[PDB]
C-alpha cells in the first residue's frame, strides 16, 4: 500500500484540541512505552489521519467516537517523512470529536534530544541513571505521537510511570500519584495550557528541590542532582526576579502555578524553555560562589532570563513556522538585556550588548548569509535556523528598532501584540502590524528591509564643511536598499542626532563646522560606517589624545568598523593597525575585547602558515600594546564583573604568549596549590591562567587531570579543560578528543568546546579538523545535522585555514557527503570564511610585515 501523504508538512484538515499522554520508562532497560490519546476534529471528510511518529513501534492504533464506539486504525509508516497514517474503516464525520488512540515503545535515545538518558556519578562513586527530554524543534515525535509542528497547539495532560525511587516533573504540578501492577507508581501532572508539542517536558530522575514563591503566587523551584543543589540558591533568587520583572513590564501574569528550573548533567544545547519546566546544563544554572567564575555569574543570569523571556516571546505567543524562528529567538536574546538591565544592575550587561550584534555581523558579511525570516522545510533545515542570524541579527534589529521608535512605544507595541497573539501562532508581518498599532509610525517597509534581505549596509559619510553626505550600500566580503535609523553625534553635541536613511543617498546640513563626526551612537544600529577624505584621520586622532571624548562603546564601533574596512578596501591594513595604538592608553573592557577580537585572529590565521618570524612580531606588538593595562592586574577576585572579566582575560593572555612576569607568577601559584595537593584557594580570575600554566609540564597536566574527576563545580571543570587542551603533546591532545568523544572521563556535551579548543592549539590543530573528517558519521547521530553544535564544529576546526590546498580539503570533504551534510549552511559558511582567509593574507601580509617592521 502506497503511503497516502507526498508532503513534509502535514495535512491542514484534522487538528489535535488535547492529548492525553501515558509514559513508562523502564530506566534498567532503556525501553519505554507509551499510550497517546489525541482528541481530534476534522474540517474536510478523510477516513486517514497523516501525524507525526520517529522510531517508535507501534503496536495497535484505535479510533474512538464518544455511545463509545472504537474502530481499529490500520498503521501505515513513512519514515523518510517521519510520518505515519491510520486508516479507519469509515471517514470521520466533520466538526465531531474523535479520540485517536495509540500504543507503542521506545528505547530512550543515546543523544541529547528526544527523551533521552543522561547519566552522572555520585561522590561516593556509583553511577545515577535517569532519563529527560529535549523535543525543540522536531523531536517530540520521537517520545510520542503527534501533530509535531509548531502551529497545531493543544492542551496535554501527562501521566508518567515509574520505580518508587524515582521521581518525575513536568510542565505542570504533580495532582495524584496512585500506585499500579507490578510495583509502579503513576504520577499525573494536571492538564497544560493551549501549547506547542515541542514544549512538553518530563525527567525521571533522583533530583533535590530547592523552592522560591513570586510575589504573584508562582512556586518557582530549582532541581539538581543532590550533590550539587547546594549550588542552587543564585538561580532560584535570579528566576524570583526575572519573572517578577516580566509579569510586571508585559502586564501578562505568568500562566501556570509553578515554574521548574532542572540542571541536566547532559545536555546539547545552553537550556531550553519547555513551559513550567526549563532545563539547563549544569553550568548555565548552578552557581559555586567560591570556584565559579564572574563570567559564569553572568551567563546564569542571562540564560535565566532568556529562558523566562520565552514563556510569553516563543510559549504564550510562537512562530506559526520555523521560517520564522527569529520571533521567539531574536526576541529572547533581546529581553536577556532589557531585563537584566533593570534586575541585576551590577552586571551593566547594556554595556555588552553590542558585541552580539558584532557576533551576527561576522557571518551576516558573507555572500551566503540567509535572511532572518527564510525557507525551511526538513528538520535539519529547521535546526539550522538556531543560528547567530537568528538569536543575534534578531535581537540587534529588535534594539535598533526600539531605539528608533523609543522604548515606550516599543513596549507598547510588545504588549499589544502578545496580549492580541495569546495562546496562538504569529508570523512577522504580525509583529509590524502590532508595532504600527500604537496610529503609530508605521515600521513595516523598514523592517522587511532587515528581516527579508540578507546581510546589512555600509554607510559612508563625506563631510564638506557644514555639508554631511550618506550613502547606503551592501556590506560583503568577497541592489540592496535598507532603511537605517542613523544616529550620530559631533564634536559639537553630545546629544543623539537622528537621521531615518531611506535611499541610497541623502543629506544633511550640521548647524555649525565641527572637528569629528561620529555615526552609530553606541553601536545600536546594525550597520557600518565608513568616512571619507580626512575621516579616519579625524577618528584616530581623537581616539589618541582625547579617547574619552566618545563612550567605550563607540570606541569599541570604531575598532571593530576599522578593520572590517580592510576586508572590503576601503581603509589599509596600516591604518587600521595605526588606529590601534591608541589602545595602550585604553582601559575600558569593551574597547580592549574588540582589540582582542580583531587583532588575534590575525595571528591564528598565522600559526597555520610558515610564518614563525612574522607571527612571533605580531605576538610581541600585542603584549607591547596592553602591557601597562597587563602590569595593572592584581592576582585577585576584586571589582567588578567587568573588572574581573577584563583582569581573567588579560592575565590568561600574557602567560600563554609566555609574559615571564605572569608566567612567574602563575608557576608559583600552580606549585603552592599542587603542594597543598589543590586545599589552597586560588582567586577565580587568576585560574585560567594558573592552570594554562601548569598543565605545560607533564606532571602539571597529570595533577590537573586527576582533580577533575573530583570537582563538582562547572568553572573549575571548564577551566581545567581549556588548559588541558593547551597541551603541546598531542599523544595527549588526542587523548582529550577519544574520551570526550566517549564520554566517560569527560563528558560528551563537552566536546565541541574540546575539539575547538583543539583545532585552535598552534601545535596540534590538525588533529581536531582530522577527528572532524573520521568520526563525522558518529558525530552527526549524536548532535544532528543541521545542529548548532555540528556548526560550531565545522566552523571551529576550519576557519583559521588560509591556504588553498585546506579550502579543498574542506570543500573536497564536505561535498563527499552528499545528502549527509554536504548542504549544510555551516559549510559554505567556513569555505566563504577560509576563501576571504586566503585572499585577506595574501592582500595584508607583507603590509603587516612591514608594518611591524617600521
Ligand atoms: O586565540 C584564542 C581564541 N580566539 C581565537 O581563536 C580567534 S577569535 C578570538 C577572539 C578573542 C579572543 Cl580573546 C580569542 C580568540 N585564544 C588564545 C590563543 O592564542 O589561542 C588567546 C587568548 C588567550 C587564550 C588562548
Ligand atoms: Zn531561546
Amino acid at each position: 500500500t502506497p503511503f497516502p501523504w507526498n508532503k513534509i508538512r502535514l495535512p491542514e484538515y484534522v487538528i489535535p484540541v488535547h492529548y492525553d499522554l501515558l509514559i513508562h520508562a523502564q530506566l534498567t532497560t532503556l525501553t519505554f512505552w507509551g499510550t497517546t490519546k489525541v482528541e481530534i476534529t476534522a474540517s474536510q471528510p478523510t477516513s486517514t489521519i497523516i501525524l507525526h511518529s520517529h522510531h517508535l513501534q507501534i503496536s495497535r492504533a484505535t479510533l474512538r467516537k464518544g455511545r463509545l464506539s472504537e474502530e481499529p486504525l490500520q498503521v501505515l509508516e513513512h519514515p523518510r517523512q517521519e510520518q505515519i497514517a491510520l486508516l479507519a474503516p469509515e471517514p470521520l464525520l466533520v466538526g465531531l470529536p474523535y479520540t485517536v488512540v495509540i500504543h507503542y515503545a521506545g528505547q530512550l535515545s543515546e543523544t541529547f534530544h528526544g527523551f533521552y538518558k543522561s547519566t552522572y556519578r555520585t561522590k561516593e562513586g556509583e553511577l545515577r541513571i535517569l532519563a529527560s527530554t529535549q523535543f525543540e524543534p522536531t523531536a517530540a515525535r520521537m517520545a510520542f505521537p503527534c501533530f509535531d509542528e509548531p502551529a497545531f497547539k493543544a492542551s496535554f495532560s501527562i501521566k508518567i510511570r515509574r520505580e518508587p525511587r524515582h521521581l518525575a516533573i513536568s510542565n505542570m504540578p504533580l495532582v495524584k500519584s496512585v500506585t499500579v501492577a507490578e510495583g509502579l507508581i503513576e504520577d499525573h501532572f494536571d492538564v497544560t495550557v493551549k501549547m506547542s508539542t515541542y514544549l512538553v517536558a518530563f525527567i525521571i530522575s533522583d533530583f533535590e528541590s530547592v523552592s522560591k514563591i513570586t510575589k504573584s503566587g508562582v512556586k518557582v523551584s530549582v532541581y539538581a542532582v543532590p550533590d550539587k543543589i547546594n549550588q542552587a540558591d543564585y538561580a532560584l533568587d535570579a528566576a524570583v526576579t526575572l519573572l517578577e520583572f516580566y509579569e510586571d513590564y508585559f502586564s501578562i501574569p505568568y500562566p501556570l502555578p509553578k515554574q521548574d528550573l532542572a540542571a541536566i548533567p547532559d545536555f546539547q544545547s545552553g537550556a531550553m524553555e519547555n513551559w513550567g519546566l526549563t532545563t539547563y546544563r549544569e553550568s548555565a544554572l548552578l552557581f559555586d560562589a567560591e570556584k565559579s567564575s564572574a563570567s559564569s555569574k553572568l551567563g546564569i543570569t542571562m540564560t535565566v532570563a532568556h529562558e523566562l523571556a520565552h514563556q510569553w516571546f516563543g510559549n504564550l505567543v510562537t512562530m506559526e513556522w520555523w521560517n520564522d524562528l527569529w520571533l521567539n529567538e531574536g526576541f529572547a536574546k533581546f529581553m536577556e538585556f532589557v531585563s537584566v538591565s533593570v534586575t541585576h544592575p551590577e552586571l551593566k550587561v547594556g554595556d555588552y550588548f553590542f558585541g552580539k550584534c558584532f557576533d551576527a555581523m561576522e557571518v551576516d558579511a558573507l555572500q551566503s548569509s540567509h535572511p532572518v525570516s527564510t525557507p525551511v522545510e526538513n528538520p535539519a533545515q529547521i535546526r539550522e535556523m538556531f543560528d547567530d542570524v537568528s538569536y543575534d541579527k534578531g535581537a540587534c534589529i529588535l534594539n535598533m528598532l526600539r531605539e528608533y521608535l523609543s522604548a515606550d512605544a516599543f513596549k507598547s507595541g510588545i504588549v499589544q501584540y502578545l496580549q492580541k497573539h495569546s495562546y496562538k501562532n504569529t508570523k512577522n508581518e504580525d509583529l509590524w502590524d502590532s508595532m504600527a498599532s500604537i496610529g503609530g509610525v508605521d515600521v513595516k517597509t523598514m523592517m522587511n528591509t532587515w528581516t527579508l534581505q540578507r546581510g546589512f549596509p555600509l554607510i559612508t559619510i563625506t563631510v564638506r564643511g557644514r555639508n554631511v553626505h550618506m550613502k547606503q550600500e551592501h556590506y560583503m566580503k568577497g541592489g540592496y536598499l535598507w532603511h537605517v535609523p542613523l544616529t550620530f553625534i559631533t564634536s559639537k553635541s553630545d546629544m543623539v542626532h537622528r537621521f531615518l536613511l531611506k535611499t541610497k543617498t541623502d543629506v544633511l546640513i550640521l548647524p555649525e563646522e565641527v572637528e569629528w563626526i561620529k555615526f552609530n551612537v553606541g553601536m545600536n544600529g546594525y550597520y557600518i560606517v565608513h568616512y571619507e577624505d580626512d575621516g579616519w584621520d579625524s577618528l584616530t586622532g581623537l581616539l589618541k589624545g582625547t579617547h574619552t571624548a566618545v563612550s567605550s562603546n563607540d570606541r569599541a564601533s570604531l575598532i571593530n568598523n576599522a578593520f572590517q574596512l580592510v576586508s572590503i578596501g576601503k581603509l589599509s591594513i596600516e591604518k587600521a593597525l595605526d588606529l590601534s595604538l591608541y589602545l595602550k592608553h585604553e582601559t575600558e573592557i569593551m574597547p580592549v575585547f574588540q582589540g582582542l577580537n580583531e587583532l588575534i585572529p590575525m595571528y591564528k590565521l598565522m600559526e597555520k602558515r610558515d610564518m614563525n618570524e612574522v607571527e612571533t612580531q605580531f605576538k610581541a606588538f600585542l603584549i607591547r600594546l596592553l602591557r601597562d593595562l597587563i602590569d595593572k592586574q592584581t592576582w585577585t577576585d576584586e571589582g567588578s564583573v567587568s573588572e574581573r572579566m577584563l583582569r581573567s582575560q588579560l592575565l590568561l593572555l600574557a602567560c600563554v604568549h609566555n609574559y615571564q612576569p605572569c608566567v612567574q607568577r602563575a608557576e608559583g601559584y600552580f606549585r603552592k596549590w599542587k603542594e597543598s595537593n589543590g586545599q589552597l584557594s586560588l582567586p577565580v580570575d587568576v585560574t585560567l591562567a594558573v592552570f594554562a600554566v601548569g598543565a605545560q609540564s607533564t606532571e602539571g597536566w597529570d595533577f590537573l587531570y586527576s582533580k577533575y574527576q573530583f570537582s563538582l563545580s562547572s568553572t573549575e571543570k571548564s577551566q581545567i579543560e581549556f588548559a588541558l587542551c593547551r597541551t603541546q603533546n598531542k599523544e595527549k591532545l588526542q587523548w582529550l578528543l577519544d574520551e570526550s568523544f566517549k564520554g566517560d572521563k569527560i563528558k560528551t556535551q563537552e566536546f565541541p568546546q574540546i575539539l575547538t579548543l583543539i583545532g585552535r592549539n598552534p601545535v596540534g590543530y590538525p588533529l581536531a579538523w582530522q577527528f572532524l573528517r573520521k568520526n563525522w558519521n558518529k558525530l552527526v547521530q549524536k548532535f544532528e545535522l543541521g545542529s548548532s553544535s555540528i556548526a560550531h564544529m565545522v566552523m571551529g576546526t576550519t576557519n583559521q585555514f588560509s591556504t588553498r590546498t585546506r579550502l579543498e580539503e574542506v570543500k573536497g570533504f564536505f561535498s563527499s557527503l552528499k545528502e549527509n551534510g554536504s548542504q549544510l549552511r555551516c559549510v559554505q559558511q567556513t569555505i566563504e570564511t577560509i576563501e576571504e582567509n586566503i585572499g585577506w593574507m595574501d592582500k595584508n601580509f607583507d603590509k603587516i610585515r612591514v608594518w611591524l617592521q617600521s
